[PDB]
């Protein structure tokens, strides 16, 4: 893997691996937002970074809001998949990244990914919004001008998602993250929230179905002890409305939708 | 990755990615065992299987796991470069085994070695059965006629017997289910799925004050996809030693036994 010519975007080559794909021989939703994950991981380092030199003395992370993926083709054990992701500003709101997943044989776009990024003190978990001088050092590795891997006007990534109400369709209860779902600072992987939202479907949706689009929305982050209750309800293509929330006291963690098509 | 010379081993050149590492900076237990069972699908995919051959497709007979054995000297860090080594022996009508050398790609040095006995047995009835003479002669010419073993030793780890856990167990993680994606392509409970299930009953602050050295895990009936596991620990000994049992939560089955071994940092 390696920047672009104009430094102002990265490119990574990753080559499928047999653990990695699901029953339909073809990667997994986890597995090429995993590859999301790590390609924007040395796009960061590559550039020196995602914390910057102002953040890490205020205690400042930037944390996931949103994250929509869309999948045209799912690459099979295997096959090579070449991904081009770039970080851009969205004024004092936050950061967006970007991700568009290319076929390396063919050069086809078999897949485009947008997040939605904002500021927050790591101990007060406060929002406190981009602030000046923090801004002009990341902007330099940005594009000045605009490029959307989802450019439509008033597309699925921008659409409001509502909470699911009582009662859900279907329900995966008690669910609790392991240690290989932590990462290096024990927090539980933003993936891991991706799998856990399509618990709740059913397995006759999956085995007949496959995965268009899905889209995220990140409101708590769930702790190494707590126990997540996952819901879903059919708001129909199959289009489906999820709800992560705390076995507990109910308390909201995460929000969705996603989309299927027949095979 | 690509064959050796003489075509019987295979090597596999893996980077250590971001999500693939634990607190310590370095990648964990469950990585490593993912990088060794994806180095193994290439080397029967190299030799033409799928790893079944003409014979066992016919009959409806498949490999199974019955034993892993994992020792790690050194950890890969995120970005380092780790090649690996695998190749397969035939042990008589007992059975096949698979072992492997990781390395460091920079240095050459050994940082781990592991070893695993599998075993014959049919598809469709889950009854376990000796090799045949035909099967023999099909798998036999992809390995080393002389004996190659990463594992040599006089008294070595990975041929000790493992006792069942007693009750009650020092320590215990209840309630642990599979999801999707510790399912594989055959919507089976993934071989890994078992060791990070061993390793949840151990406590945190041994975790973060210790690092594992050595485990080795008996595979004695499968997790379904509509289980639910408990898992026990309990010490048995600057090296700290533990006894390990996976069972059903209902009626109490097991399904895996084992033992770790972790040093101080
Ligand atoms: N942002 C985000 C959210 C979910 C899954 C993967 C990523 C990439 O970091
Ligand atoms: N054999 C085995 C057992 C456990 C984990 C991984 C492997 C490789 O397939």
């Amino acid at each position: 893997g390696s920047l672009t010519e104009d430094g102002l975007s990265y490119k990574e080559k990753f080559v499928v691996r047999s653990y990695e794909v699901g029953s339909n021989k073809t990667a997994t939703v986890e597995t090429i937002a995993n590859l999301l994950q790590e390609v924007g991981c040395n796009h960061a380092q590559s550039v020196g970074f995602a914390t910057t030199t102002t953040m890490r003395k205020l205690h400042l992370i930037w944390v996931t809001a949103r994250m929509h993926i869309e999948i045209y083709k799912y690459p099979a054990w295997g096959d090579v998949v070449e991904i081009e992701t770039w970080c851009q500003s969205e004024g004092r709101i936050g950061t967006r990244r970007d991700w568009i997943l290319k076929d390396s044989v063919t050069g086809e776009v078999t897949g485009r990914a947008t997040s939605k990024w904002v500021m927050m003190n790591q101990d007060t978990r406060r929002l406190q919004k981009v602030s000046d001088d923090v801004r002009d050092e990341y902007l330099v590795f940005c594009p000045q001008e605009p490029r959307l891997a989802f450019p439509e006007e008033n597309n699925r990534s921008l659409k409001k998602i509502p909470k699911l109400e009582d009662p859900a369709q279907y329900s995966m209860i008690g669910l609790k993250p392991r240690r290989a779902d932590l990462d290096m600072n024990q927090h539980v992987n933003n993936v891991t929230y991706i799998g856990w939202v399509l618990e709740s479907i059913p397995q006759e949706i999956v085995d007949t179905h496959e995965l268009q689009v899905i889209t995220l929305d990140y409101r708590r982050e769930c702790q190494q002890d707590d126990v997540v209750d996952s819901l879903t309800t059919t708001t129909s293509d199959s289009q489906f409305l999820h709800l992560l929330r705390l076995s507990g006291d109910g308390q909201e963690i995460n929000r969705g939708t996603t989309l299927w098509r027949k095979k």
